[PDB]
């Protein structure tokens, strides 16, 4: 009951945490190292983020430069962004990145409001999917007689209460996307 309880937070905490980056890998708004944070380049074997092999510098609102810590991780991370989300031809002249963002314009913010509204969903039906898997825990432990109703019926309601924080936690992340 307990376990099953400590699981759930623990799993909707992460949920949380992976929807800050998606809400983040977009701009609504203007330049900034956040974005960068979905992308990943195969270091060593392991599907590593750019934004710990770098450090993402923004000189402009138009304009980034990337420093990768390593200057062998450099094409391989140029590459990782020209192949992102963020519709950017990164350049290169040995040591740094250069990456023009755009700008944006009337349209495509409005569908990329659309956009992080769509995967604060995506988000929310993790949790609640999370959530669920701990009803058929809590519900087969009521059934196989490791406790009883009374016992189980109040986590039932504390996996819910849970739920809903987590949940208004995605709310108010898509709400500063707007």
């Amino acid at each position: 009951i307990d376990e099953a309880l400590f699981d759930a937070e623990e799993k909707m905490e992460k949920a949380v945490a992976v929807a800050r980056d998606d809400l983040s890998t977009i701009r609504t708004g203007r330049a900034n190292p956040g974005m960068f944070s979905r992308i990943t380049i195969d270091y060593y074997g392991a599907a590593t983020p750019i934004t710990q092999l770098a450090s993402i510098n923004v000189p402009e609102a138009r304009l980034v430069v990337i420093k990768p810590y390593e200057a062998n991780q450099l094409r391989a991370i140029e590459t990782a962004i020209r192949n992102s989300d963020l519709g950017v031809n990164p350049t290169n002249d040995g040591a740094l990145i250069r990456v023009a963002v755009p700008q944006l314009t009337e349209e495509r913010r409005r569908e990329l409001v659309k956009q992080a509204k769509h995967k604060g969903e995506e988000a929310k039906v993790s949790v609640r999917n999370i959530r669920r898997k701990a009803m058929e825990e809590l519900h087969r432990i009521r059934k196989e007689g490791e406790a009883g109703e009374d016992e189980v019926g109040r986590a039932e309601k504390d996996l819910d209460k849970t739920t809903h924080q987590y949940v208004t936690q995605i709310d108010e992340l898509v709400k500063h996307k707007e």
